[PDB]
């Protein structure tokens, strides 16, 4: 995250972080034992770390439990990013509390000038390299389908969606990708992909987590 905040320690008790020796994913906890991440997040060997705030520091609100399996989407196209994203099963379920908590599913889109939260462990810097221990919040709204478009020709489908700031400074960034968007205390968006971070007229783009939901239900319901 680019120009945001510290959140505060487990402010956002449905953020993960996915571990393969070390952190390199966000993730939404979206029930006790299903994560929902970025598919081009995707590898084997995946720890799921639930209740953390600093990533290098066992402070006492952690659970730590390995993926049994995983699921990219049937359609996820690695060359465009169309449909991007994966559903992680943890082998055992994670136990639900104050800080270790689901996030909601839309039950419809999000729109334009909603604003929302995103959040994650990635670069706080736009032309630098600096990666945060504690976990960084940023406050954005969803931008029109047409100024998404207009930003980035012939790339944005219709399972995707910018959001962030025009004149840049503000942004998601590397380190990021498979970590929410939670708008009105609904996971909106995944943290996809974008031109560099936070550059002018280079707004992020987020998988739109609404078209998924029938996918994902019938999904957790048969594995
Ligand atoms: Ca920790």
């Amino acid at each position: 995250i680019v120009g945001g905040y510290t959140c505060g320690a487990n402010t956002v008790p449905y953020q993960v972080s996915l571990n393969s020796g070390y952190h390199f994913c966000g993730g939404s906890l979206i029930n006790s034992q299903w994560v929902v991440s970025a598919a081009h997040c995707y590898k084997s060997g995946i720890q799921v770390r639930l209740g953390e705030d600093n990533i290098n520091v066992v402070e006492g609100n952690e659970q730590f439990i390995s993926a049994s399996k995983s699921i990219v989407h049937p359609s996820y196209n690695s060359n465009t990013l169309n449909n991007d994203i994966m559903l992680i099963k943890l082998k055992s379920a994670a136990s639900l509390n104050s800080r270790v908590a689901s996030i909601s599913l839309p039950t419809s889109c999000a729109s334009a000038g909603t604003q929302c939260l995103i959040s994650g462990w990635g670069n706080t810097k736009s032309s630098g390299t600096s990666y945060p221990d504690v976990l960084k919040c940023l406050k954005a709204p969803i931008l029109s389908d047409s100024s998404c478009k207009s930003a980035y020709p012939g790339q944005i489908t219709s399972n995707m969606f910018c959001a962030g700031y025009l004149e840049g400074g503000k942004d998601s960034c590397q380190g990021d990708s498979g970590g929410p968007v939670v708008c009105s205390g609904k996971l909106q968006g995944i943290v996809s992909w974008g031109s560099g971070c936070a550059q002018k007229n280079k707004p992020g783009v987020y998988t739109k987590v609404c078209n998924y939901v029938s996918w994902i239900k019938q999904t957790i319901a048969s594995n």
